């Protein structure tokens, strides 16, 4: 199999044991032999709210980005405006980089990263409401910055010149050194490994730079998907996910969920197995994609879902380590 991070192998535990959440394989044939039948295909790369520029500085912005890419709901709703339109969730936190640079502020540079301030973010990303974990995004940029400063002389280009054109070495390099990217959790006593930032930065560099120079990698069928809230959200509208009595009614209800408790682990597990169960009867109906690629499909299909769909997990997001 390879999966040299084991984010499969180990996740697979989970699915296998779990109890709230199941999948639905009739459901995955019956949508794989849609999506197949009008030979669908995912977004290719955002880049009008995405920042650009040269190599250097944009390894920079891809890191960043993903360095504070988490956690968009409560009330009230968290809204930007920028260049004539209001954006939300995980688009106004683009749109608020793009701004940000934009009016000159050097989000690319390690030395006032590792600075960086409560103020300084929350004008960053000043508007409706407040972003969530305001403090927690603060902290975790100068943590980008020191590290990036210390380890990689400031160039994040360092770090991916490393890998060598692996997705896999790099998700590895970047966790050993970056703390807040370490996304893993126990399950009834074994290590559940997810590496959702992680994987989806590599992602994120392959689209910024055209699977060319700093975005060039030779094995991204090993990246699973980026296991968080749209994508389960997704998969359980589609009938592919399953949830219990209690946690579908603690979904309804939108009651908070503690990160690393077995509910929790089980959505995010069976969302990384939901994924490659639609990957797998995809390619079985010749059409073949990437578990990124049938990831990158979903999450678009979740930003158009008909209202009354079930609410997504909400999930306070956690690392107050680094002490
Ligand atoms: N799983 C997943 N998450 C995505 C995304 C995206 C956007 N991805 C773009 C990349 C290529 C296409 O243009 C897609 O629109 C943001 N996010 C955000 O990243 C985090 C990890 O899921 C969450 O905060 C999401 O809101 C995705 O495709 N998959």
């Amino acid at each position: 199999p390879g999966d040299r991070l084991g984010v499969l192998t180990t996740t697979r535990r989970v699915v296998e044991q779990a109890q709230a959440v199941w999948i639905d394989h009739d459901a995955v044939a019956q949508i794989a032999e849609a999506f197949a039948a009008r030979q669908v295909t995912p977004p290719t790369w955002n880049r009008e709210l995405h920042w650009s520029d040269g190599r250097e500085a944009l390894a920079n912005y891809i890191l960043v980005l993903d360095a504070v890419n988490f956690c968009f709901w409560g009330e009230p709703r968290w809204r930007i405006e920028y260049a004539g339109a209001v954006y939300d969730g995980y688009w106004a936190l683009a749109a608020s980089l793009k701004r940000a640079l934009e009016q000159g502020v050097p989000l690319t540079d390690a030395s006032y990263l590792a600075e960086i301030t409560r103020d300084d973010v929350a004008t960053i990303f000043a508007g409706e409401g407040e972003i969530p974990l305001l403090d927690e995004r603060a902290r975790i940029l100068r943590e980008t910055g020191s590290v990036l400063a210390e380890r990689f002389a400031g160039r994040f280009s360092d770090a991916i010149a490393a890998a060598g054109r692996s997705a896999v070495a790099l998700v590895d390099i970047v966790t050993n050194a970056f703390p807040s990217f370490r996304d893993v959790a126990t399950y009834r006593g074994e290590q559940v490994r997810f590496y959702c930032r992680a994987q989806i930065l590599v992602s994120d560099l392959y689209g910024a730079f055209d699977g060319s120079d700093l975005g060039a990698f030779d094995d991204l069928g090993e990246l699973t998907a980026f296991a968080d809230y749209k994508v389960p959200q997704v998969l359980h509208h589609l009938g592919i996910l399953r949830y219990a009595p209690a946690l579908h009614d603690r979904l309804a209800r939108r009651e908070e969920i503690p990160a690393g408790s077995p509910e929790e682990v089980e959505i995010r597990a069976a969302t990384i197995w939901g994924v490659e169960e639609l990957r797998r009867a995809l390619a079985s109906r010749g059409h073949a994609l990437d578990a990124y690629q049938v990831d990158w499909l979903l999450w678009d299909e979740g930003q158009r879902l008909p209202a009354g769909t079930l609410p997504y997990h909400r999930t306070r997001t956690i690392f107050y380590l680094e002490h």
